[PDB]
Formats: structure tokens, sequence, C-alpha cells
């Protein structure tokens, strides 16, 4: 990504590999490696991903808050 | 939260999402990003919370204890 | 514990909480919050446990080594 | 290992046990504690693998990219 990795990543159903980067992004990136979506957040994300039931997508930041994402990477909600 | 997310969030089974905040609580938060409960520990909470059978949500806190908390985010027991 | 809990727990098939301490020690807990056993390691344990299917709980340490410890808390192996 | 071990490990169907090290490597170490091989990247790997539903490897590494290893612990591939 465009900084480090330190977030650990999370697997979807259909096998997408989602996970944060000190960029301040979250990464969704299919198995074959092709990016599927970037989300950008205000900060880096330390976080690791998890996944609910309908497939949201949830990782803090170090921007304060707990994002969630929808499956498309459109954002669903943010909490701070 | 009021301060860096760095812990992960964990599902519960009715899709609660909880998550540590550098601010020093462990946040619940409903599937529709509405505050479910906090929960104050006394140090930033870096670790990230994992759930047991019966739902209790465990988590570590920089105040040097793990705590123990119920679904309803009444205190069950903290370990130093 | 004696230090920052830094490591994210993990939960055993009998509920026994397994997490790691900047103290050093890799503790088991009880599900009533008495401690089962603590395993020193040689530094910080900012590693989360795992957990393998025979009941062996792995952590990394920040001596360098990756520990296997049985159920009981006697070293299986430590990996440098 | 060569350094610290911050990374979770992560347990795969025949019980090989894998995490990073701030050495730069991931290893995959077999159950009875002997390596199964180790794969260099060029920074500290802070981040937890996950494992896919084929067996691949995912993991983060302080040098910007998410690697995808094999089983046998060949490159899949990279992500920047
Ligand atoms: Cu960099
Ligand atoms: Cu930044
Ligand atoms: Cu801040
Ligand atoms: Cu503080
Ligand atoms: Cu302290
Ligand atoms: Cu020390
Ligand atoms: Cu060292
Ligand atoms: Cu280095």
């Amino acid at each position: 990504t465009g900084g480090s990795v330190h977030s650990s990543p999370a697997i979807g159903q259909d096998g997408t590999i989602y996970v944060g980067s000190n960029d301040h992004y979250l990464y969704a990136i299919n198995p074959n490696g092709k990016l599927k979506w970037k989300f950008e957040t205000g900060g880096s994300v330390h976080s690791s991903p998890a996944i609910g039931q309908d497939g949201t997508i949830y990782v803090g930041s170090n921007d304060h808050y707990l994002y969630a994402i929808n499956p498309n990477g459109k954002l669903k909600w943010k909490f701070e």
C-alpha cells in the first residue's frame, strides 16, 4: 500500500482480503491480487477488520472512528 | 471514539460490534451505528476483545487488567 | 497483570481465557476470573495467542520466540 | 526468530503455525516445533496472518505490501 501494513487481514466469504494501512486506507483486494476498492479514513488504520454476518466490514482508525463499510466500499456509518 | 481505535473489533451473535479505544473505553455499538454502551477502564484499550460462549466480552487494558464485561456493559470481573 | 495487556485474548473450549502481558507472562484465567496458571517468557507478550486443535496455546514474545504451551501451562516447545 | 514476535499466530488445517517476526520473515512452523519454511519480506512483519479457503496465507509487512504466500512458502502475489 502507501505505508506499513500493521493491520491484520480479514477474509470475506468470496475470498476478498480486507486490510488496513498506515497510508489511512482500508483495502479490499481480490484473491488474484488486484484491488477491488480502497476506502480513505483520516489516519492510519492499525486496527484489524472484522466482517459481520451481512458482509459489512468494521475497522478502527487512528482518526478516532470505528468505520462500517459496505462490501462495495461505500461508507455505511462511522462512530466517533 | 475519544481517541485512536487501535483495538480490532469483535462481532457478537446479534451483530453488536465491540472495540476498544485509546480513550480508555470498551465500546459496544449496535449494527445501526448507535452506541449500545461504553465501559471505562483506567488506560488505553489496545487489546482486541474476544467473546465467550455465554457472550461475556474479554479485553485487556494498558491499566494492567484483563476485563470480563457482561453483554449489558456491567463488569463481571477484572484480573490484574 | 503486572503490566499493560496489549495482547488480545483467546478463549479455549472450556472457556479458559488466554492472554499475554507486558509483564512477560502468558496468563490462563478461569471463566470465574481466577488464575489457572501463568507461563513466563523473557520479554513482553504483545502477540495474541492462538489455540490449536489439540488445545496447545501458541504465542509470540518480544524475546524472539514463538512459544507452544500445553493446556496445563507446561512448555511444549519454543521456536527462535 | 531473529527478532520480536509481535505478530499473532494463525493455525492451518494441518496444524501448521504461521507467524510474522520483526526479523522481516513470515514463519511456517510444524506442530512439532520444527521449521517448515520462512518467507522474507522487506520489513518487520507486525501484521497477523490470515488463511484463505484454499490455504493461501496473507500477511502485511512494514515494507508496505500485503503478501499472499502459498502453503509451500512460494510467493503467490504481493500488493503495494
Ligand atoms: Cu514506510
Ligand atoms: Cu497519517
Ligand atoms: Cu487522536
Ligand atoms: Cu490514557
Ligand atoms: Cu503500567
Ligand atoms: Cu520487559
Ligand atoms: Cu530483540
Ligand atoms: Cu527491519
